[PDB]
């Protein structure tokens, strides 16, 4: 028994280890959390802190009580994950009544759960409600490429989404819903939390002008996936602006073929254009 | 006997994913890749074979794949996870007698089956077959990055594109004279676009997909990533170049052709003509 | 005792010297770092020190830095080598009683020296240990690709530039509040830069060299690593806005002040207006 | 004796071979690399070597390499692979006392043979024995991306190109001061080129093939490459420059001449006339 | 990418792990070692060490050039490998003419391999052939009622053999092979190996009295399965003479009609009691 | 919908097979374990079921289980991998609408099926069914190191066993009135010992297989659990005093009597006779 | 700077207590251990320890540990819990110059205080310092249950006892070849017994208390904690063997001999005499 070897220690070393090296994460950039059943910490329980830290969450969130999640620490970096886990990663379960959460395990030496975790909770519940349960991952990262793009697409949700799907033509399948935008707001408030949670309600995949992207999916591959979809599209489209825009692209009739041949609904503003 | 993880074919598809991977041209579940294998290669291996092998109906008859067995990636498997479990993301085939479907042998685990571009892939190998006169055996389909981004770019025209491509680096001509196959969009995954591609895999090895990936063919699995490595890197030239405002100087059609006689291969005239 | 190439700052320069590899701001030789440490943290190894330590004096007199032991990168050594032999590329020296020089207790084997840039590194670790009360014990030197490209494009004016960098990545008005600090190009190797380093070492953590790479400090190998890669992701992100034809948005004047509030920091000032 | 794979040379081989394919420089059988070695370096694994050595009648003579032995990457051969099986895409070859030809000691195994260029590389390494009395020992070719983008859009002129080169990075003066060589656009394998190459190779150490690539020469592996990895670095950060709209400012023209004066080397003159 | 996170060095964390667990290993009290294929410690060639050591072999094994092995090291605490896997653990690859080995990654701060390394290389040899390549696994503990058992029983292959079947119906199809029995011998020489290699070729389970046994299987589960059948059957012995013997067992008919019921065919000397 | 692992029989499955390796109690394969569901447990997961259910004949019709779920180990499984992956080692079956056979509705992946005591199970299962009118729903077996033990030194017999594991803890007369029945020994996994141990279930909850080990049906997993704990509580306490010489004293008849009337239970006679 | 209980002393205290107990060899408050430290090791946590740290006369002094530093459990303190607070079970005292008493540096809260054998702990050190040269730094005392139990069986006569337990156990030999003192039952606690005690640590690094158990000696917690660990192992053994009637063979006076010439030990005399 050593809980660092469990699936979901492993599957965190693995995301943040890979977003790393996309260079999507660089200081302590980018955070990651992942909602867990007792079932999958059971087996763990001589594994964790006898005296569980306590801390009061900056507002009610019932839904997700008695609830366990495997977090990374704020201000540690992805990049060191890998080489110490429990320095930079923690296990915590939220209170009977959503109040607070307990440092079962991990984020040693006095640390605590990352700075986006309002965020994360919010967009936790909302995802949950959304998609029956399904989802169970939120992570943030600064896809660079997605960043970039912020600065020169006018950001709405729906060209932004457009021109997402232009940008490959995978895109349209493994998000239909679109991304949904924020205007610039000041990071880690509450402010912030919220309206990424208002967004995740229609959206798996939502954007941070100048800052970078949320992701919401079941499973920490998925959800991966989900960003590296995106931020792929963002890297062809950086580099089809650099060569000074498209001549050509997929149309909208062909957008809404692709929807059609893989049983798929596409965000209607974004197939307007 | 020596479990079929450690067959040379599967460490192949390993290397050749994974690779891919690590080029970028694979996130998500994107790309796939085929190897036409002979029943020498995975006689030996029997023993690995599941014990309810199961069966897939064909998408069309394909005779010329008659008890032909190949080594494919999954369909929505990351190219990233190949490494880690093989028989998860990668699975053996077998074309029954008739050409009409086939048998999944070995991996493709948990309910997995084949890569969603299978129709494509087969389609091409009958070509590329009949061209190569059984020389050919890998099919490769990424999403190449900057061959991605060209297409966006430039006139979706075979001798346009080829013609640039081999500007962008003097070895293309000789690697790839037959030049690229440049298709319409298409929605993918079906057997429209399976066709159109096998169509063009007759007359080059080198395929690509607008707004989408590319598709090449070749003997093995080095020479088939070579050949798109070599085609991706000629693009990231490209794309550089096309960003720093256009070319200055290039090689000139006098020299490409210098360049095709030394090495005895025939350019695609069409490329030459421009 | 367990061999000090374990210890946790052999360890941390590997690390640190290989990702900046990795990331390839590290070219050759380029590139430097030193790390001040404390007895407690080498006493241990006693047994791994050189029997017979070398002393090299020091050009000028570092006093303030006597009894000081610090780990160092090698002159001419390359970073991307010091993983593979540590001892090799990687030195541990310790300043005498009245700093007029050092003695190499562990590695720089085979007649190695401390990078030629020891002066430089000293002389900003002194203003270093001044400007945060004895908590900086960093001081690292790359050549990131990104900030070193935007240094032909930009005005190499600390405020205009430190004001792009906060608008090219929401964290960095945090992370390095008080700016970072351009000189105008200079020969290296020179006291002269040593000086003009140092003097701005005094102001900001950062500190950029035109046409030629940054200047980080920091109070742990990954604060001053993660200085660096924040002000390079910043600049990357810019390379490829303006590749685009600039920003159409971007953080307001205002905003970076409200983020300056929201984190308790407070902005270098001159950045803010302009 | 140990076996020669663990031989300075063979994973000094293994090393720069993988780096420059990790760094995108060498697709599918693009680049080679030959290191030339001393009797005493082979020596100790005189077991290692076959036992009837092939020999290869060499295009034409060459006497000042008589009896001299090199580690050389094989023909048709990928970089990419040297890391899995060095003996099957590396080969040690010695020079009879004559230099008329050689014998393939060790590796290039399933009857591979040396890159179709050791003539060219041979050559190379008469002048820049003569040129470095004897300190160059390495002759590398690959497809630096960036360089051979920038040669599209620079003016193919030694000169020019040498000074955008030394504008990119400040050090680059101080690396490679006899600036690059450029030639005009050539079929590559003839022996004018191989020809021309020589030629460019006594007055630098540091040659370009538009459209193509790289040819470096150095005294050490990691000298060589490092001598590339700068140039290359450069390249990438004008292609970044260049992509955002020019230089604003960059390394003055006195500045250079005060670079040069300063680690007592003599910048190429042309190069700063212009 | 952590080579600590691949399926061998989990594995050998977990058999070390729960060995000790058992009780069956004591401060540096047994060893194990599994033979690899290229293929599996490719992908990480990068997490092995630039500079090789190189260690001559006790005497020439050319079945096992080119093979890599991952083993546990000398003088090694079983309790500490999950906690620190790169000291107690190291993966080594024999030279292409079975001369000797070059430890890739691992037994750090000098450390070497087991001293019963000669042992376990020369019983894999005979365990390769013996299964056509097969059996991978040679693990050595102190099981601690097999070792009791050895100061109370005839130490015979046959007689031991035959008391171990009917300590546990489970085990004549468990290892009809019977267990091999050595005399008393001077531990870790060539000597040692040999007469273990040896008596390999008959069974895949070797009784070292007042020591400890060997074992060997296909994998680290089924060699650990194999020699904790063998340790459960002990420990039921020792308390069954402890109690003064059997009043009744298994019958000499009934073994054989267990060996015929599951295929396999029980060792004659063992039957023959 | 919640995956079907976190469903509370998993778990309890889980639970179960862990404890019991910890206990010492089921080495190497040894032990099996099955728990009889309803359709509205399995029923909300229909989405986790495989989408070709396995389908295997039973050794012999039970109609009365027809169309009944279980849950069960696996064959040649380790209890101490369930918790690992329980997939992989447990699996849901369903016996089809006549008793004929069963359908493999999730788990048991990788070509795995149910326990070869199987036929032993469902033989035991349906008369604990009919012996406690549907209240029974777990059937355990396991190699109980001290039950077993003891078979080498008691008489197997049911009354004398019976006695003394009542007289080896106060409680096991409560817990088990009906005491325990002993077979011969008999070659395991087949139907002949699976009729035997079914007959025996008619009038004991807890069954023994001499020189192997125990089985005990219960309503549920824990209280199932705590019958053979207790069962072997009382032989761990009987070997030590055994080992000690015997017993110079214990619970009297007139004692157990006394016990059996208090708690409202009725002793299995021949038991009490001695 | 990282906590003191992660440090590697705090964390092997942890881990030696908590294993202790597992194993059943410390029962309440039975068992203690006290490790000697070196600055190096405790100095880099200035920063966690008491403000005002308390110190304690001891009663007799021990100047030959002035200034030493030593981690400890605490009197009354509970094995089973050290882990669950550290500080609290645990404290890091220091002698101070003249060893006329410590201070409590950090732990044994809430007015908790060492082992209340600190005293015989400390005399043991010192005969290990001088019989080791500097060597042994740990002195454990915990209830070995068969250890323990052996004692009521065998002579109490370090020869015997320390030929029982090399028999029990090949490695024996080689790990204790100076074998094990065996004392007279002792009231525990007393100078008595603590000036006993080391006067056998001068010759064994293993001694018995009848009826009581086990001290070791050792350089490190895991040599100290395998020390005891491997003579509990033998004496389990022989617990086993005895209780089956005794040795039919065992390991021969001979080939003990044959041991620790193999193992260039010098095996104490008496024991193979007798
Ligand atoms: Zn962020
Ligand atoms: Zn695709
Ligand atoms: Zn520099
Ligand atoms: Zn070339
Ligand atoms: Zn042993
Ligand atoms: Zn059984
Ligand atoms: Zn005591």
């Amino acid at each position: 028994q050593n809980i660092t070897y469990s699936w979901f220690v492993q599957g965190m070393i693995k995301a943040t280890t890979d977003a790393w090296l996309k260079g999507w994460d660089e200081r302590n950039g980018g955070n990651l959390t992942l909602r867990l059943d007792d079932a999958d910490i059971a087996p763990y329980h001589d594994n964790f802190h006898q005296q569980p830290r306590y801390i009061p969450l900056s507002q009610p969130m019932p839904l997700l009580a008695n609830t366990p999640f495997i977090v990374t620490g704020s201000g540690k970096f992805f990049r060191n994950v890998q080489w110490d886990p429990a320095a930079n990663l923690g296990i915590v379960k939220v209170d009977s009544d959503g109040a607070g959460y307990h440092i079962l395990w991990g984020l040693t030496n006095e640390a605590v759960p990352t700075s986006e975790l309002p965020a994360h909770f919010l967009s936790h519940c909302e995802r949950i409600k959304a998609t029956n349960g399904k989802d169970r991952v939120i992570m943030h990262c600064h896809a660079t490429n997605l960043i970039a793009l912020t600065y020169v697409l006018e950001n709405d949700t729906a060209v932004f989404t457009r021109q997402l799907w232009e940008g490959s033509t995978e895109c349209l399948v493994v998000f239909p819903d679109g991304v949904g935008i924020l205007p610039w707001m000041v990071p880690g408030t509450d402010a912030i939390g919220q309206a990424t949670a208002q967004e995740m309600q229609k959206h798996s995949l939502v954007l941070w002008p100048f800052h970078g992207v949320f992701g919401s999916g079941p499973t920490l591959d998925e959800t991966f996936g989900l960003i590296d979809t995106a931020e792929k599209s963002a890297q062809v489209l950086v580099k089809v602006y650099s060569m000074g825009g498209m001549k050509q692209t997929i149309s909208r009739e062909e957008l809404i073929a692709l929807g059609k041949r893989f049983g798929v609904t596409p965000l209607a503003s974004a197939l307007a254009l």
